[PDB]
């Protein structure tokens, strides 16, 4: 996240770090036993660990489990990152409390101009490269769908939304991948994409979780 700011330990209880020996990603527990996350996020030998905050270190509100499947949409495509999700299911479920709970699924999608929350630990330049170990927040506006086009020419589907500042400054950036976007309670997206971090005119791109609902809700009632 750059131009963000701490978030404080375990305000954001839903936000989990997906780690292969090491942090490379985050998630948003949707429920006990189920993780979403970006379908670039892929790979085998997934821990899921909830409850962190300093991520190299055992505060002590932790559970870390490891994942026993992984679902990539089917229809992800790698190349236009058109249907980045993917659902990863723990081999037991995490014992929710106030500092690990899951985040509701939207019933609507939420419109331009809508004020998320955008979390990770991500980096936090936009051209060094310098990784915090604490989680970082950023409030950020979802863009319209003209003004997110209209910065990248071509590339923006029906399954994706830009959201952050044309300005530039604030950003979601590498590290930051498969995280929440959470808007009024509800995950609204996924961090999916972007030219760079914080760049003018070349805003955050996002999944858009409202058209993965009914997906979602059937893959975790059949796996
Ligand atoms: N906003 C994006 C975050 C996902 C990884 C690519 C960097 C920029
Ligand atoms: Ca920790």
């Amino acid at each position: 996240i750059v131009g963000g700011y701490t978030c404080g330990a375990n305000t954001v209880p839903y936000q989990v770090s997906l780690n292969s020996g090491y942090h490379f990603c985050g998630g948003s527990l949707i429920n006990s036993q189920w993780v979403v996350s970006a379908a670039h996020c892929y790979k085998s030998g997934i821990q899921v660990r909830l409850g962190e905050d300093n991520i190299n270190v055992v505060e002590g509100n932790e559970q870390f489990i490891s994942a026993s499947k992984s679902i990539v949409h089917p229809s992800y495509n790698s190349n236009t990152l058109n249907n980045d999700i993917m659902l990863i299911k723990l081999k037991s479920a995490a014992s929710l409390n106030s500092r690990v709970a899951s985040i509701s699924l939207p019933t609507s999608c939420a419109s331009a101009g809508t004020q998320c929350l955008i979390s990770g630990w991500g980096n936090t330049k936009s051209s060094g490269t310098s990784y915090p170990d604490v989680l970082k927040c950023l409030k950020a506006p979802i863009l319209s769908d003209s003004s997110c086009k209209s910065a990248y020419p071509g590339q923006i589907t029906s399954n994706m939304f830009c959201a952050g500042y044309l300005e530039g400054g604030k950003d979601s950036c590498q590290g930051d991948s498969g995280g929440p976007v959470v808007c009024s309670g509800k995950l609204q997206g996924i961090v999916s994409w972007g030219s760079g971090c914080a760049q003018k005119n070349k805003p955050g791109v996002y999944t858009k979780v409202c058209n993965y609902v009914s997906w979602i809700k059937q893959t975790i009632a059949s796996n």
